[PDB]
């Protein structure tokens, strides 16, 4: 009774408005890069249940990075990694933990909202840019497209899976 538009193959693109990508994660490492190289970078790394703290490194936006990680879950954790200039550095801005392992983005607004928390109970929140028009993503697993109309079967996939 319910039909899904997907899934998508990994791709690089600018999404559209108004519609939510509600990408599957497959996987340890990263799971998305988004820009628009000006005043938005988000990345998205995903750490395994279970895993003590230790080094590992990521290639974000074509450069190596080093981050030291921890999850002490039984969940997939996706860590959001956000720098909001060219030279400034990435910091954890926000963080999903889901064994659902799917995350979303919407460009909304003049701002582009993702889901953060804990599943079954993760809300949207969001992050303000000046050029929502130019933020380019890079997608390493499968997705699926769910119009902004639709949000509420994007949230219950998120939290209760897909």
């Amino acid at each position: 009774g319910s039909i899904l538009d997907g899934p998508y193959q990994p791709t690089t693109f600018k999404p559209p408005n108004d519609y939510w990508l509600l990408i599957s994660s497959n996987t340890d490492g990263v799971v998305y890069e988004s820009t628009n190289n000006s005043d938005f970078w988000t990345a998205v790394i995903a750490v395994e249940p279970h895993v003590s703290q230790t080094n590992r490194q990521y290639v974000l936006f074509g450069e190596n990075k080093q981050f030291n990680v921890e999850n002490s879950s039984d969940k997939w954790k996706f860590f959001e990694m956000f720098k909001g200039s060219s030279q400034s550095d990435f910091s954890n801005r926000r963080t999903l933990t889901s064994n659902n392992r799917l995350v979303g983005m919407l460009k909304y607004g003049g701002r582009v909202w993702t889901f953060h928390g804990e599943t079954p109970r993760a809300t949207t929140d969001s992050s303000n840019t000046a050029d929502l028009n130019n933020i380019s993503i890079i997608i390493h697993s499968e997705f699926y497209i769910i119009p902004r109309s639709q949000e509420s079967k994007c949230n219950e996939y998120i939290n209760n899976g897909l």
